[PDB]
């Protein structure tokens, strides 16, 4: 695996709390399919059940602003809080920077 | 059972291109350990090894700033990109509705 994880979760009433797992994969070299050709897919075929769309669109809204920044050891991470539609939500980012 | 697709890549010299699935859990209703108690690890413990920390910074990078939206059917992605060192970085995200 290349892995890294961020947390994202809603204020008020009917608040979710959501982990999320991003599994990185490089795609300089393709894999093979059955006939030895390079296979495309992991280019452009995403995966799937989605989650909720406003859960979707809450985790990879833009946002420029930083309410700050924490830490432990040398791991650090970004808190971000937001509005959309009527919900504020906080995700929190892994930052080396 | 809940995954989202998101693409990364750099410009120039030993650009690179990435897939990133996002992978949701719902931390509403804790995993029971072997004794009947509530674990807690999902909620603070991270899933590793990482990728490459400037990989890392670049997917992670907060960014207000939308180049434009991409559309097939009724898919919506958003197509950002922003320097990070000395290097220009794209990020394309599923972006419900728009
Ligand atoms: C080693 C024991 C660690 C247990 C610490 C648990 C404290 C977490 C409490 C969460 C509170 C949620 N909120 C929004 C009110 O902050
Ligand atoms: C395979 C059926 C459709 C053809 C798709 C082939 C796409 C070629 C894309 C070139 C990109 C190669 N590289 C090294 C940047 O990954
Ligand atoms: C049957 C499907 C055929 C798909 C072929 C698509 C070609 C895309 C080539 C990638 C372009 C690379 N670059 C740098 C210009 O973005
Ligand atoms: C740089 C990525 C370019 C590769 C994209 C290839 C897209 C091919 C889509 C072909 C559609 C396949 N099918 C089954 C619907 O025919
Ligand atoms: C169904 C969603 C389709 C998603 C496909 C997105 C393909 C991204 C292409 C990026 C390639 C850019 N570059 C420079 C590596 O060619
Ligand atoms: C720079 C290369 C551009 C690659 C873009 C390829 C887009 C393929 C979209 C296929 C999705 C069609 N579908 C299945 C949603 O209907
Ligand atoms: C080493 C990483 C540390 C991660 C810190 C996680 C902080 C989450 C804070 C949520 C509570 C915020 N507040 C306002 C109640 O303090
Ligand atoms: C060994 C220490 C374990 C302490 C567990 C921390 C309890 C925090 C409860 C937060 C509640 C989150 N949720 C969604 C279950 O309500
Ligand atoms: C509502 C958010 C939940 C935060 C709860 C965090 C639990 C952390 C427990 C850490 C304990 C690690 N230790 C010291 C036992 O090894
Ligand atoms: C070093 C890993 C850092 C652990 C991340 C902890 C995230 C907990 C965020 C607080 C949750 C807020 N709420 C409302 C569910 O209590
Ligand atoms: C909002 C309250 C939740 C804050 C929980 C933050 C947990 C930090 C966990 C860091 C882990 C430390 N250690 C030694 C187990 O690695
Ligand atoms: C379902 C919609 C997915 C469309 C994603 C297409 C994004 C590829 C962009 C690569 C470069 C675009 N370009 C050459 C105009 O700059
Ligand atoms: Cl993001």
């Amino acid at each position: 695996e290349a892995c890294v994880t961020s947390w994202l979760w809603s204020e008020g009433e009917g608040a979710v709390f959501y982990r999320v797992d991003l599994h990185f994969t490089n795609l300089g070299t393709p894999p093979l399919d059955e006939d030895g050709r390079w296979d495309p897919a992991l280019m452009y075929n995403p995966c799937g059940p989605e989650p909720p769309a406003h859960v979707v669109r809450a985790y990879n809204q833009p946002a420029g602003d930083v309410r700050g920044v924490w830490g432990k050891g040398e791991r650090t991470y970004a808190e971000q809080d937001f509005r959309v539609g009527g919900t504020r939500w906080h995700r929190l980012l892994r930052m080396p920077v």
